[PDB]
């Protein structure tokens, strides 16, 4: 099924996180120490906001994976890293990226179930940054460390709503650039907030209308928020717009 490449073509560089790797084409390596299966769902996809999966190298011990490099690592670590000390649009820019990757997701009826900054990828760090959805452990696994504060109430529930909920938390982690979300807050005071009906204030700065996308995806039911070709169209009417824009993060 997946293409088996020879581990002599396979050579390690580097350790980036998780190596970085050649084939005699410069890919990033994962090594196991289920694994059969993570590979075997990213192989599936054929979009440009899910990282590619080159081969595996099954045949040797330890087992590879080969994947895309995306040498400006995780999205969580550069927003941080990054933050000023980038401008709005480029914040528009990722958040458009994943949502491309979620509408493909959505389209093909795959339900990622864990939908944060921790889990996208960047190609470069620097402009012309392309982010794509690099983790699919959450969805695999089903196919203190679940991932409360991205997850909707029913969530024990599993829509491609599910996914619009994380998505608006992911958008919070993003134009907060890189803070966790309900920061004081821990698991079991989320659940029961946003149970209640509490949700996250707007992060330094935000503009209204990307707020509002946060907002409606944040929705109690999940048949009111929405799809992401919606929330494509709403991305992109932010990004057409140049107060939001001309906007200076914090
Ligand atoms: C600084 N930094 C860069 C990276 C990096 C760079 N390029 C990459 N390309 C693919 C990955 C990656 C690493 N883990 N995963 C998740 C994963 C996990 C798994 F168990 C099986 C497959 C799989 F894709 C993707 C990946 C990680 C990690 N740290």
């Amino acid at each position: 099924d997946l293409k088996e490449v020879p581990r002599k073509n396979i050579t390690l560089i580097r350790g980036l996180g998780v190596y970085e790797g050649q084939v005699s084409l410069q890919v990033a390596v994962k090594t196991l120490p289920d694994f059969l299966m993570e590979a075997l769902i990213i192989s599936k996809f054929n979009h440009q906001n899910i990282v590619r999966c080159i081969g595996v190298s099954l045949q040797s011990l330890p087992r590879f994976i080969l994947l895309e490099l995306m040498a400006g690592g995780d999205l969580k670590s550069f927003l941080r890293e990054t933050r000023p000390r980038l401008a709005m649009l480029d914040l528009l820019h990722v958040a458009r990226d994943i949502a491309c990757g979620c509408q493909y997701l959505e389209e093909n009826h795959f339900i990622h179930r864990d939908i944060a900054a921790r889990n996208c990828l960047l190609t470069c760090p620097g402009p012309g940054r392309v982010a794509k959805i690099g983790d699919f452990g959450m969805a695999r696994d089903i196919y203190a460390m679940l991932p409360v504060k991205w997850m909707p109430p029913e969530a024990g529930i599993f829509t491609s709503k599910t996914d619009t909920w994380s998505f608006g938390v992911l958008l919070w982690e993003i134009f907060s650039l890189g803070y966790m979300p309900y920061p004081s807050k821990s698991n079991q005071e989320v659940l029961e907030f946003v149970t209640s009906g509490g949700r996250m204030d707007p992060p330094k700065n935000c503009p209204g209308p990307v707020y509002r996308i946060m907002t409606q995806c944040w929705q109690h039911q999940p048949e009111d928020r929405p799809n992401f070709a919606i929330i494509l169209e709403r991305i992109e009417y932010c990004t057409q717009d140049p107060d939001v824009i001309n906007t200076a993060l914090p």
